[PDB]
Parts: C-alpha cells; structure tokens; sequence
C-alpha cells in the first residue's frame, strides 16, 4: 500500500517518514525502539480507552431514560442527585490535598496574564502567536475600536493625528494607573533618565521618580538618555520606547514612540477544536509546525529572540522573547486512519498525539541551532480537552507515563492542562485534580464545550433556553466559581494556573476591555484570547486587577453547591414569541453553515463568521457543538419542525455563499450536491444521536468525503 508495518500497526508512509526524518533526529531515541513503543502503547491502552468511551454511553443512556420516565413538576433535585450517585456519575469528593507538580516554569506557576490559543496547522498564525509575548499597545489601540472612531478620530488610509493623540493619552493614563509617579502624571512627562540606578521622569516644573521605585526594571541605551524604559507591575513588563525621530515620537511631549506590553505570556498550539485534520497528511502538517516551533526554525517571518536589557543598577539581563508554549492534544473520542491495525481499525488519535507531540516537544527542551526554545525547567505542557470525570484523567496520566517511558523521559515530564469543559468533570472536579495531582499545570473553564455538554446531557429533559441566555444561567455561574474554588483549595496559587474561557467577538475590542476584566476579578490567573492584539489589550486587565491578592481573598470559600451546578437550563413555559424562535433558528443555522462550509470544503478549523446581528464571531468546534445541540434539542421537543430547520438552512446558505473566495464552492442552489451543506444538516438532524453531542464524527467523515471527491 502506502503503509508501513510495525507489529500490529500499519502506519501511513507520510507519518512514518516525517517521524524518522524530522521528529526523531536529535532526540537520541532509537527509531526502532520508538516504533516498537508505539505498537506496545497502542495495544496496551486501547482497551481502556474504548471502555471509558463505552462508560460515557451507558451513563448517558441511563440519564436519557431517567428524564423520559418522569412526569413531575420541576426536577426533584434530591432524587436526581441520588440517582446520579447511584449510577456512578456523581462520585465521592476526596479529602483536601495540595498538588505536588514540580519543574514548572514561572509563566505558569506565578505570572498572571493572557493565554493565547492558535491553530497549529497555520504556520503564519502560530509564529505570530509565539511572538505575541510582546505587543505594541499603540497598535492595539489605534487599530481597534478601543479608541472610538468618532467624528474626527476615524481610521483612514494614512495616520490620523487626532486618533493617534487619543491613543497616546489612553496609554499615558494606563501608565499613571499602573506605575504611578511620586507626583504628577506621565501625561506631562518631558523625558526620562537613570540617575544612581533610579528612574527620573522630567516634568515641566520639576522632576519626579516612581511612587514605588521597585517598579523600575531596566532600560536600554545610555542611562543618560535611554532608548527605552522597562517597568514591571503585577509581574508583567511594560516598556516605554523613546525615539523623538519617529513618526509618533516627533509629536510626543517626551518623544515616546510606543508602549510595549508583555502580552501573551503562554500560548496553546492547538491540534484540537481550532484545526481540521482528518488523515495522516493533515496530522503531519500540524506535527511539522509544532516541530518547527520547538526547534526554533519555523519560518513563513521567524521566531523572535530574547530581549536584552540593562538593569537599574547597571548590570545586564535578558527577558523571554517568546510565549511559553503548550500543545492542545485531541481528547479521548476520535480515531484517525493515520494508523490502522491489521483488522483495518483506526487507532485512537489522542494516543497518537501523546506519542508524537510528546516526541516533538523534546526539541523545545534543548538548544536550537541559540538557547532552547521552550521550558527551561524541563517540562512538556499538554492541554488535554474533553475529559469526563476522574477515571478519564487517570487514563491520560497513565498514557503520559507510558509515553515518557517510550521517549526515555523522566516520569512526570509531560504536564497536563485540564480543561473543565464536560459536566462529569465539573461535578467531580476535585477528584479530577487529585487524579493528576503530580502533573496538573492548569484547570480552565472551557465554557463553550461545557454548554454543549450541558445541552446534550439533559437533552431528554425538555427544551433549553436560547443560546444567548446560557452565559447567564445559574449552572454556568456556579461552574465558573466552583472551578476557581477547587483550584485554590488544591493549592493552585503559586503552583498552577486557574484559567477562564475565550473571548470570541474578535472585532469588539472596546467591549472586551470593558467586560473581560471580570475574569481576573474572579481570581483567574489566565484567560483565553483569540489574537495577539487581544492578548495585548487583555493584559491591561492584569495591571488593573491584582490576581494574587484576589486569590488570597478567595481562600477557603465554597461559593457553589452541587445543587447549583446541577441546575438544568430548561426554558420556562411560553418563553418565546414566533419572531424570537425564528431569530434563534436563523442565527444558529447561519453560524453552523458559515463554520462548516470552510471546515468541510477547505479544511479550516477556525473561522470568523458574522452572526445574524453582523457581529464577527470566531467559531470553532465548541461553538458548533452548542448551535447544533440547541437546534437538535428544540427539534426533539417540538419547539421547531423539520421544515423550520430545512427552510432556515436553505435561507442562510445563500447568505454564507455571499460572505465567502478562491477555493469556495457555493452551497446553493444545489444543496444536496454540497457535502458541506449536507454536513451542516446532519449535525442538526443527527445531533441528538452523536456521542455527548460531539461534532467530530460527522465533520471528519464529511471532510474525508470531500477530499475523496476532489481527488478525481
Ligand atoms: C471557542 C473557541 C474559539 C476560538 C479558539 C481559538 C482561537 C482559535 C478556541 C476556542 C475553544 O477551543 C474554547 C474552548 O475549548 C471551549 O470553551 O470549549
Ligand atoms: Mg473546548
Ligand atoms: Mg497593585
């Protein structure tokens, strides 16, 4: 064929060659021993992987039946709770404990700041994301709606000085709020100098230093007239660039050219919900980019070097120039035919990701032909998504342990960022953390997947509230607080990240700056952003909120009950008028179609899709999971008919065709000839039958179908 036999496995040649020629050289792992290890790990752990997936199905069957066999008024919470305990869904809560994870980098244990997620299959985006550790505040302010485009302040083809002056003024207020002067305001500064190791800021009438001189972290250039001044606040760096000859510095009262913020402290290179990878060719593209990131030679533009500074006293030092990288592996569900066994059965994809992304990450622990690219403390950081409960966490740990043995790595090298994005994890979160107590480096509320699981788990209970109502429902507010509580109770402060979820409105940056501050105010040491620009703007929130102090104030508090976590988001009687149902259907169909068409026809796993209100939303599989499950639920309970669904899909499809484009194939009017349209339809009409409402089985099948037809 086009496969390589190793034991019981038949490996796609493209993957075999990539591993031997690109991934293995430089790790000192023997190629034959590696492939024997792949065979042995797959054979040994596949049964447990399948058993865990079977357990999800059996628990969900019981829950479906339970709802179908009830007539009572609102749900008897006491009966529901004891039922879930009976079936093993709700497990006992373990005694208090503190995590023991060691060898973790400061960016994770100590620094509070933004965490950027990027599809690993897009080399250009991945490079920008790794370089997003530092970003221009002026560019982020000028280029977005944070500075309103009011009369006279609009963006044009050329620089608008009125707008630029608003940018400068915004940044000066940020400096006053973050690194205050002893007296006066940065808005009146006329220059900066370093005198006896102290920062001196010239005012019109006088000179002043910092109210806290310890916030002066360094400078570049001559101490007499530095080319830049480096400050620190809440552990994050701020750099004032001084250049009176620049276009902006010429207009500035102190010659300031820009303010650079330490922004994306860590970055998650994603193999999961933001990428479309359905075969060996796709996986190799992703693995090769992850390899180039860890070897430091990925080029599309290149990775940045570390940044050199002079210390206040005069010594030299350096700061990391790149975001510390995690990789998000796929979860336990899917198989991939990149490897098949002798029976033709596909191998579990999460098992493969652990082996291959783990192998590749070794390069980030060693010098790059300069210094090693990633973890100086010797860890490999893997986000494991979509786990359901503590036995599934234990399985990830065993998989990582077995992979470490194959790779010759110390035990516990491979650390786990746990997504809390499935109900059976939420309600057993303390036990999930305990199961990974020596590997865990974060917990994070993946609230979009979590909403998808909320809908599917209770699918039989009745019609759910509209998608937009979900973000304010009791269950989700309890879930967010419960996650923070569990992390802090497990000793996460100073040891691991407590993270919150993604901002998806990529153009609504004024709204992000106004509202996303709630996440660090809730004690999250990190939260997810969709772009380098949004990382720079979200960094402002960490200068305003002292997350370390917030976490200390939250200690010992139990702010969510199990009853709150289990409050199902059922709609009340007579909740909606016909126009509101119409808008919900059309909005969900447009978002489904806009995302699925680029997935199936172009293999793009994350797309900006305008919604029914013309708001650009960054869509990935989790937002698709919500929209498809909600419509499945409304169809299941008679809120809408199958004619309503088909009509909405047919009405929104031509609009999506218009929004798109070199490789774009219109879906309309030949709907049944478009694999993408049929995939969108199947996601709704078959949604109730998909395991835990997951979208990958349909998406993968339909993308492979598209590729097959295109190859003739
Ligand atoms: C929803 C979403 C949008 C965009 C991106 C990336 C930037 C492309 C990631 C996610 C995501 O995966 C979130 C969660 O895992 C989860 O809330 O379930
Ligand atoms: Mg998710
Ligand atoms: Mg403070």
């Amino acid at each position: 064929t086009d496969r390589v036999s190793v034991g019981n496995l038949r490996i796609a040649r493209v993957l075999y060659d990539f591993v031997n020629n690109e991934a293995l050289p430089g790790t000192d792992i023997d190629p034959d021993s590696f492939w024997a290890g792949v065979d042995k790990v797959v054979a040994d752990l596949t049964p447990q992987n399948q058993a865990l997936l079977n357990a999800r199905d059996e628990l969900q069957a019981q829950i479906d039946k339970w709802h179908r066999r009830r007539v009572i008024e609102p749900i008897d919470m006491d009966a529901y709770r004891q039922f879930l305990t009976e079936i093993g869904y709700l497990l006992p809560e373990p005694d208090d404990f503190t995590i023991t994870t060691s060898g973790v980098d400061a960016e994770i244990t100590t620094t509070a700041g933004p965490q950027l997620v990027v599809p690993v299959l897009n080399a250009r985006f991945a490079l920008n994301a790794a370089n997003a550790r530092w970003g221009s505040l002026y560019d982020a302010l000028y280029g977005t709606d944070v500075i309103p485009e009011t009369d006279g302040a609009e963006k044009g083809p050329t620089y608008n000085k009125v707008r630029g002056d608003k940018v400068i003024a915004y940044a000066r207020k940020f400096l006053d709020d973050s690194v205050p002067l002893s007296s006066g305001s940065f808005g009146d500064a006329t220059g900066f100098t370093v005198q006896d190791g102290q920062l001196v800021v010239a005012l019109p009438d006088k000179s002043t230093g910092l109210a806290n001189p310890g916030q002066f972290a360094g400078y570049t250039g001559a101490a007499e007239s530095p080319t830049s001044v480096l400050l620190i606040n809440h552990g994050l760096h701020i750099e004032i660039l001084i250049d009176p000859e620049s276009q902006v510095g010429t207009t500035d009262r102190a010659g300031v050219k820009d303010v650079i913020l330490e922004s994306a402290i860590t970055t998650i290179m994603d193999f999961e919900d933001s990428v479309a990878a359905v075969d060996a060719a796709d996986k190799v593209l992703g693995y090769r980019n992850w390899l180039g990131l860890n070897k430091g030679d990925l080029a599309a533009r290149v990775l940045n070097r570390d940044r050199n500074y002079t210390a206040p006293g005069g010594g030299q030092f350096t700061l990391p120039g790149r975001s510390l990288m995690f990789v998000r592996n796929v979860g336990h569900l899917m198989t991939n035919d990149a490897i098949v066994d002798t029976d033709g059965s596909e191998v579990f994809e999460g098992i493969m990701d652990a082996l291959f992304t783990g192998l590749i990450a070794i390069h980030g622990l060693k010098a790059s032909d300069g210094p090693l690219i990633n973890s100086r403390t010797g860890s490999i950081y893997i986000v494991k998504p979509k786990m359901h409960g503590p036995a599934e966490v234990a399985f990830t740990c065993e998989l990582f342990s077995r992979v470490e043995d194959v790779l010759g790595l110390p035990q516990n090298t491979m650390k786990i960022g746990i997504m809390d994005e499935e109900r059976r994890t939420t309600v057993n979160l303390k036990a999930c953390i305990k199961a990974a107590a020596d590997r865990v480096v974060f917990i994070n509320t993946g609230f979009l997947d979590r909403t998808g699981d909320e809908i599917h788990t209770s699918m039989e209970a009745g019609p759910m509230v509209r998608k937009g109502t979900m973000k304010s429902q009791p269950w989700i507010l309890a879930y967010e607080d419960h996650n923070v509580d569990a992390g802090l109770a497990a000793g996460f402060s100073g040891r691991a990240q407590v993270g919150k979820g993604m901002w998806t409105m990529t153009e609504l940056m004024a709204d992000m700056v106004e509202t996303k501050i709630a996440q660090p105010r809730a004690g999250a040491s990190t939260a997810w952003v969709p772009s380098p620009t949004a990382a720079t703007l979200h960094a402002l929130h960490y200068h305003q909120v002292d997350v370390a102090a917030v976490q200390q104030g939250l200690a010992g508090k139990r702010r969510a009950t199990i009853e709150q976590l289990l409050t199902i988001p059922l709609a009340k009687e007579l909740a909606w008028a016909p126009d509101e149902i119409r808008e919900e259907v059309d909005n969900n169909c447009q978002s489904i179609l806009g995302y699925v068409v680029r997935w199936v026809d172009q293999g793009v796993g994350a797309s900006k899709v305008p919604d029914i209100h013309d708001v650009a939303l960054m869509e990935d599989r989790a937002t698709l999971r919500i929209s498809s499950q909600l419509l499945a639920n409304w169809l299941r309970h008679g809120v809408i008919t199958s004619a309503d669904v088909r009509a909405s899909l047919e009405r929104m499809a031509p609009l999506v065709d218009r929004q798109n484009d070199v490789a774009y194939r219109p879906m309309a009017p030949n709907f049944d000839d478009s694999i993408a349209f049929l995939a969108a339809q199947e996601l709704i009409l078959s949604g109730a039958q998909q395991p835990n409402g997951y979208t990958e089985p349909i998406l993968h099948r339909r993308r492979r179908e598209f590729k097959a037809r295109a190859a003739e």
